[PDB]
């Protein structure tokens, strides 16, 4: 009684190896109508509807600079219908221009009882439905957000063993559907841990995460691992460097992440986004072997020059620097990026 | 860091233990609208709102001497919000009579894949916010089926972790929200396993769903238990006697349950009316020591004898015959039932 | 396959009834080599092989009127073979007197890699073999010292999963080979953790140790738990009432363990003799429902008098003042003791 | 609290390269008493001190065209403390020559109760202080051999779980002691099991083995892996070609073993030498990425043809047989091997 036939398998490998294509990441627009709201409401632009779709549609329809450039774009619940001006559906820009149709089908984090501060990601109702749904839909890979506190006693044993098993469920109902499951073990860089603290916290997580996984028979190679690098915390003093940190962070996916794992796509965490350029960049020149696609999964990373360029006028500038921007961190995912 | 307060754990055990009073059972009356129209075509009956409404309203609506032999009774979410024909909500319905308002917070069994047909539950997406609505809607505590099948290699360890992680989560969810949790881990009744086999799948069970409600921080104190009697497959040929049935059961009790645990109400998985009842006798008739309630969350055996009195024609026929199987579940419960 | 035949499983039962029979507590005289010339050099005596044998000497041959208060004492290795100087054996004596002996089968507690000084403990190798010696020699049930620290960190998942491991080992194998395993937590008292603390570490300890042993297809009938009081830290600024701290104790032991258990020996603590008596006898008129015969397992807590009696007295009045300390103390198991 | 200082990794992770140096293999040339009695008895020849001494002598003492083909010979007690014709010890002989000297550190396998003749390893007590022992007599890496057997029920969970946490503790004693552990997990050939369920299965021990090594804190770097090739039972049906099982044990590693693990170096178990040369080879053709060094550690693989060529005459026939095989294994082991 096998999860998935050779088929399903075959599929889901082909899926992931286009997504993480060398010099291919992925552009993160999965944002809620909370956080789109906080992040428009920095440059002024109120949060509508049709704001929200004027800019994700600025964002998705770039040149053939980011033709080879994103290997899949990640959208929402209501992003997926929305149609761009020209009247062409969003995943169908999307899969013009070469990209891969992705959405987020988290339902929000929800407290764990009985520990401090921590949560756990809910959405796993209907999951199998609504991915089926979005399978017909044009979408090809999911995406499930777990965040993960350091701190005094956290993450403690019941948040990461619940995590990794949400994650799992997930990966294994997006396999089942024909969906790519990304699985996104987040850890927040909230906090004064240092480097040293943060690799263990990611090495045990993802080793909790990769374990759940085989428990729940999930087919690794249709899968992808979008970690944070691993990061000092923003309240640590003492500074590490770009180099140091690519080390910690090719280290601790060097001593879980099975090799099974078609690639591996962080997230700036918070960071700007050329030090996330930079940081991705020495990764892929980290002195290690790493049998992964180490590419790129940003979202602010990738918005927040477009953004303040736009400032909710009605373009060009906006996009050209979001082009610059993913060219920049292509560059940093194929190992041939300059600061 | 704790998960409830000393007044949460208080309330929490006071509904607790008024469910589960010396004598009081639980009433099962949370078929949902399949297994409802099932039973209504049973009958030859039409499945329409009004036609389960009056079933409730059959159910419910009794005279005193189901006061002082039902302890709470399940609704489903349409039920709790029905109201009898005289005017009065089913909640303060069964408030009046004494009884405990239930509501199931299920949303079906999800199979999981990679298993030989094992099926995980679904239904925590807004639990929380809808256990809220329920705890405000007159629902004191709540119920989670979790379905597991004596195969070959079932249940296997993902089924049985999966099944027990997802029980752990409702039942901190419902404790947050101040609903009692009523952990059911269902080991269905179905193929050839012998006695001993079922206790021992029952004891495997019972004990990871007690260590995940450990790693959830659950209140024992303020939960229930809804497992099956230690029973053989219905395909099983050897037949095994009631006193021996009940001491395998007691038997697997014993050995997972922790007497933090206010009350065991037992379920019958396609036992007759009067062989569960007899099932339950000799279960409190057992010479070990039970420090538990072991009481009924009889469904189909507390009201099979209603149906077939009933048959759809609108009554007090049914309504007796439905008060003679909750006294003799009552009896049965307090170990003083003969047939 | 099951672990032990019912022929097994009868004796193992048999054996824990004898053991804690109602009022018959447990002698710890199992100091090893190194334990007892620390316990005899604070009287300053000696180390030598036969001063120690006179230790035992008076401890075991002291009274005629200790067998309803003393069931069982768990001795080492040199003491099994140590004769009374009449002639006679230890085992025999301790047979003679109504006991059963016990033989603590350890080989001490090593460091755990990684960890803040958590210590998981050896003595599994040979231990079938060197147990069926045991049963040979007249010894009827195991003794293992798990010892957990409650610190800033501790004890670990790493460290309460090994220990728990590690005494399910112990427990099949002395099980095996007729032996009844007594399971000891330790969780030390030193540090200032609170009352609530302790409560919450013991209740996770145990949690997991009764895990294990389920997975490990442990006879529960046929074992004994041998946890500590709960109670703070040696350096916790609270002063907690005797039936304050029984409360505490018995609710940490109500939420984990399940009532297969044949009865609970406690742990002396390092405390004094007539404050750790009437902790337990609080304990034993705790209002709460205990299945289990919650009986004692005293060390210096019974040894300490007639060790200040004794000093090297070639005799009787240590012998009396540890008979009426195990007078006392069976009282207390009794719930009737009075200080 | 680390487990181990940078020293300590640095150390273990160079022993780990030195091992697993491109076209060195290991030699498996331990064998407990018994098994080697039953060598020297299918030869025909008596087992005692004599023979076995003179046997390690012919294996170790060689031609200088077998220095760069093994990288480490894993010895025994015995061996570790024997010398050579030259009166030179074995680990000196062993040394200077390019192998790095190992020794197996097992106790035997020991029955575990209750499940279908499933056995633990043992030798974990006084592991510590004799393996700082073995460092001092110029071992510098260890074996461990735990057994798992494919059958209808087995391998079961019990019996995974508590041979991956016995491998986490031997690996983390070792480390400890700076000894690289080899963590062995075999499972047997011994039964019917298709390929897939032998993948499966592998699987399944490979994860559970490197989510017990995280969860002791292991090193991953300074350990190596010793898992059999994913090969059919004794008995299926099916033939596979050799590509098919390279293929099938290569998916195997990749899903579970993550790269930081310095090299893997498989057995024979129990098939033909030469068998198991163009499985190697087909296994390092594999058209896939594999982040380690894949080479050999044989027993019989690469002795037998060696003791049928010695029988006794005391040898240099026997030598040139042995070389050659250990020739082709690292050919084998370098991917450049043809018969």
């Amino acid at each position: 009684h096998p999860a998935l036939t050779p088929e399903q398998k075959k599929e889901l490998s082909d899926i992931a190896h286009r997504i993480v294509a060398p010099g291919k990441g992925i552009l993160a627009a999965d944002e809620s109508t909370g956080s789109i709201a906080k992040r428009l409401q920095s440059i002024g632009t109120e949060n509508t509807e049709e704001n929200r779709r004027f800019y994700r549609q600025l964002l998705l329809t770039a040149d053939d600079r980011v033709n080879p450039c994103i290997g899949g774009v990640i959208l929402f619940h209501e992003t997926l219908y929305q149609k761009a001006d020209d009247g062409r559906p969003f995943p169908q820009v999307i899969k013009s221009k070469g990209g891969v149709v992705g959405i987020k089908v988290d339902k929000g984090v929800v407290p764990l009882a009985g520990t401090n501060g921590e949560t756990t990601t809910q959405g796993l109702d209907g999951l199998s439905e609504r991915c089926a749904q979005y399978k017909k839909d044009g979408a090809d890979f999911a995406k499930w957000r777990c965040v993960l506190k350091i701190g005094e006693h956290t993450p403690s044993a019941l948040a990461i063993m619940e995590n990794a098993n949400v994650l799992a469920r997930y990966a294994s109902i997006c396999q089942q559907n024909g969906i790519v499951p990304i699985v996104e073990p987040e850890i927040l860089p909230d906090g004064d841990h240092d480097l040293k603290r943060c690799q263990y916290v990611t090495e045990k997580v993802l080793a909790a995460v990769y374990k759940a996984l085989s428990d729940h028979h999930i087919y690794l190679e249709g899968t992808l691992l979008k970690p944070n690098m691993v990061t000092p915390g923003h309240a640590c003093t003492q500074k590490y460097s770009h180099e140091e940190i690519a080390m910690a962070t090719v280290t601790a996916l060097r001593r879980t992440v099975p090799p099974a794992v078609t690639g591996v796509t962080f997230l700036s965490g918070g960071q700007s986004e050329e030090e996330a350029s930079i940081n991705l960049n020495a990764i892929n020149k980290c002195p290690l072997l790493k049998p992964w696609a180490l590419t790129f999964s940003y979202g602010r990373a990738l918005q927040a020059s477009a953004l303040k360029a736009w400032g909710g006028k009605k373009l060009k500038a906006a996009q050209e620097e979001y082009v610059k921007r993913a060219l920049a961190n292509s560059l940093a995912c194929q190992g041939k990026y300059t600061p």
